[PDB]
């Protein structure tokens, strides 16, 4: 059982997370091509997810993650976009569903960016697009991403398109640049904290 919790706009913890959205939307290589084309979001809503068994998996793997890194989780807030992110919601991330295609190996990827994640909603390369208007850049049906409590621990620094099965010796993640991707592994090292309800925005 999960359960959402309705942010109110007026409230500080919805106004932080928009923030962060709209604040770290940058411009792509690929001219919108995946995500659409957009300067702003229109935030529909923002909800809280509760899942007692998701937490206890999350909280379980923090503390494991602290022991093997100096009593530090080192957790992050940072952006997912996905198809699947109704089972995401239920079944919490499964590395099962690893992104193979990715820079940095078969992991769960994260971005910084709001942008990035947004790329993703629809599939790898934005898919098909909106399932109604087949449309990559729909500015009509509403989009969903998360922004997930993400547990890094010891971080490995990537420069390399070296694919990765796993996180190297001793560390629990890692972090690629040429944005920022962070990768992890484990499923239960992310916790889908927010649900974001969006839309895409025209510019005038
Ligand atoms: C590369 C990258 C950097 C930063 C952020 C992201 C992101 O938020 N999602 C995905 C992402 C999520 C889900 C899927 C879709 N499935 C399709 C079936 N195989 C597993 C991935 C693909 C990529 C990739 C990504
Ligand atoms: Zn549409």
């Amino acid at each position: 059982g999960t359960i959402l919790l309705d942010l109110a706009p007026e409230d500080k913890e919805y106004q932080s997370v928009e923030e962060e959205m709209q604040s770290t939307i940058r411009e792509h290589r690929d001219g919108g091509n995946a995500g659409g084309i957009f300067n702003r979001y229109n935030v529909i809503r923002i909800q809280k997810v509760v899942n007692k068994k998701l937490r206890e998996r999350f909280c379980h793997r923090q503390k494991e993650v602290s022991e093997e890194n100096h009593n530090h989780h080192n957790e992050r807030m940072l952006f997912h976009g996905s198809p699947f992110i109704n089972a995401i919601i239920h079944k919490g991330f499964d590395e099962r569903h690893a992104y193979i295609g990715g820079m940095f190996g078969a992991g769960i990827y994260f971005a910084e960016n709001s942008s990035k994640s947004n790329q993703y909603v629809y599939g790898i390369g934005g898919g098909t697009g909106c399932p109604t208007h087949k449309d990559r850049s729909c500015y009509i049906c509403h989009r969903q991403m998360l922004f997930c409590r993400v547990t890094l621990g010891k971080s490995f620094l990537q420069f390399s398109t070296i694919k990765m099965a796993h996180a190297p010796p001793g560390h629990h993640s890692v972090i690629g640049r040429p944005y920022a991707e962070y990768v992890i592994y484990r499923g239960e090292q992310a916790y889908p904290e927010y649900l974001i309800t969006y839309q895409i925005m025209k510019p005038e």
